[PDB]
């Protein structure tokens, strides 16, 4: 049960790649669906089960099949456990005709070795795993938040936070 958009304060309290944001439990994914028959378009937001299990479970349930292929991008929140990091890439090596990009506004809690190998094990398996930049939160705020028509103001440091998280993710996956 997919909900069309967010509230912007929601948004803001939970896509922020700052510091005291770590301390947010709670996970949101965005996600944009490209089907590809030879073509229908889908996008939403998930919460959190995670909410990388919830996409699993709704999009297997109700979207997939065979001579289809999909084409998915996912915003999220927090980079995916690695719990839900295996499932995916299990998922993903069962599933050839979908296609996953992962971009995410902030990496692991804290310095984690199973993380990494999570992210990694993303990677093997040709899922996308990048960092959210200014523009990602920009077309987030446009087509998953009830924006009301309100341009996007970034917060503080969203820049330099890219930077070195980008640096970090470009060390786990190298
Ligand atoms: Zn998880």
């Amino acid at each position: 049960n997919p909900m069309e958009a967010m509230d912007p304060h929601i948004f803001y309290f939970h896509f922020k790649n700052l510091r005291k944001a770590y301390g947010r439990n709670e996970s949101w994914l965005c996600f944009t669906m490209e089907v590809v028959k030879h073509v229908s378009w889908k996008r939403g937001v998930f919460r959190n089960r995670h909410a990388e299990r919830c996409f699993l479970s709704w999009f297997a349930d109700d979207i997939l099949s065979p001579n289809t292929n999909y084409e998915v991008t996912w915003y999220t929140s927090w980079s995916p456990c690695p719990e839900c990091a295996g499932e995916v890439a299990e998922f993903l090596a069962r599933h050839s005709n979908v296609n996953l990009t992962i971009k995410t506004a902030r990496l692991y809690y804290f310095d984690d070795t199973d993380y990494q190998e999570g992210l990694r094990s993303l990677s093997q398996e040709g899922a996308s795993v990048e960092i959210m930049g200014y523009k990602d939160f920009k077309y987030c705020w446009e087509n998953f938040v009830y924006n009301d028509d309100e341009p996007f103001k970034p917060w503080d440091g969203l820049d330099y936070n890219f930077l070195d998280l980008d640096s970090k993710l470009q060390e786990i996956l190298e």
